[PDB]
């Protein structure tokens, strides 16, 4: 998974 700001 991805968590945060892109």
């Amino acid at each position: 998974s991805y968590s945060g700001y892109s």
